[PDB]
């Protein structure tokens, strides 16, 4: 009785149902053996409760570009086997708790390029298996305590190009296994110490394009034994505090380009450092920069930049200049 829907293209004996831009106004009825349902580029302004009934074997659901504005509570009830959910490129503003009920198995959730403004408590509570939460290009302004409550195994959190200006203490307490954290291109006017101080296994921290101005003491200590990649490019960075890199023991990749740095802290970790972007900084070629000098001459392929001061060595390259001869 159940066959491929009208104007749709089915594959793998009705296991894959593709309805790409076919003028749908309602969720079509599909066979119970459906495992992949692509409803991209249709029109579903409101996803009501039980919008996907009788799809117990569905593992991948694609709903991008569907002009979706609201996801009602229990919109995805029954999808106990769903692994992928794409809600990217819609007009979602309202996203309340219950919207993600029954999504016990969901591992990848894409909500990027929407109009979400907040992440209320309990919204992600059912998502105990979520690994990637892609929320880039929204309008979230603030993360508060319990914003990620229930997200037990969240590893990658994408929040690039939002309007974040505040991370409350306790905001990330629920995401202990967090490895990737992208909050570049936001409104962070200071390093969110309190929020990050609770995480221990962060490996990549992307903070580019935030007016951070400076990095405080113990900025990375909590997760200092796991931090491998750090982006601080275009953060209007004037300097690092003396204790900023306390407990950092395996940092491999750093991006500092496009800032106002003249110096580096004495405890700057060069021991595990592999790549370091440092162009477009008014570097001061004095004694305190010898550590960077010693690192650059340890492997020739490592790019460098030019000193803005002192006057004698203005414009010379860090690796070529004679500004470090009078210190040993
Ligand atoms: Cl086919
Ligand atoms: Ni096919």
């Amino acid at each position: 009785l159940a066959a491929c829907p009208q104007n749709c293209h089915c594959h793998s004996d009705l296991q894959h149902v593709i309805c790409d831009k076919v003028g749908l106004q309602k969720i079509p009825k599909v066979s119970e053996k459906t495992k992949l349902l692509n409803l991209q580029r249709n029109n579903f302004p409101v996803l009501a409760a039980n919008s996907f009934r009788a799809m117990p074997n569905l593992v991948s659901l694609h709903l991008q570009h569907c002009q979706i504005r609201e996801v009602a509570a229990g919109a995805f009830r029954g999808l106990k086997q769903l692994i992928y959910l794409y809600l990217s490129h819609n007009d979602i503003r309202v996203l309340r708790a219950g919207a993600f009920d029954d999504l016990t198995e969901l591992t990848y959730l894409y909500l990027d390029h929407n109009k979400v403004t907040e992440l209320p408590r309990g919204l992600l509570s059912p998502l105990v298996n979520l690994f990637i939460l892609q929320l880039n290009n929204n309008k979230i302004r603030e993360l508060r305590a319990g914003a990620f409550q229930g997200a037990k195994d969240l590893r990658w959190l994408y929040l690039s190009e939002n309007a974040l200006s505040s991370l409350q203490p306790g905001a990330l307490d629920d995401v202990e296994n967090l490895a990737k954290f992208h909050v570049d291109r936001n409104q962070l006017s200071s390093y969110p110490s309190a929020a990050l101080s609770k995480l221990r296994v962060v490996e990549e921290l992307k903070l580019s394009h935030n007016p951070l101005k400076s990095i405080p003491d113990n900025a990375f200590q909590s997760f200092g034994r796991y931090l491998e990649t750090l982006w601080l490019d275009n953060t209007n960075l004037e300097k690092f505090s003396d204790g900023a890199f306390l407990g950092v023991t395996t940092l491999k990749h750093v991006h500092l380009e496009n800032n106002r740095l003249n110096q580096l802290p004495s405890n700057f970790p060069f021991d595990s450092l592999e790549t370091l972007a440092l162009t477009n900084n008014p570097w001061k070629c004095t004694c305190q920069l010898r550590g960077l000098r010693r690192w650059l001459e340890a492997k020739a392929s490592r790019p460098d930049a030019t000193c803005a001061s002192p006057a004698k060595f203005k414009g010379q390259h860090i690796r070529d200049t004679d500004a470090f001869r009078s210190c040993k």
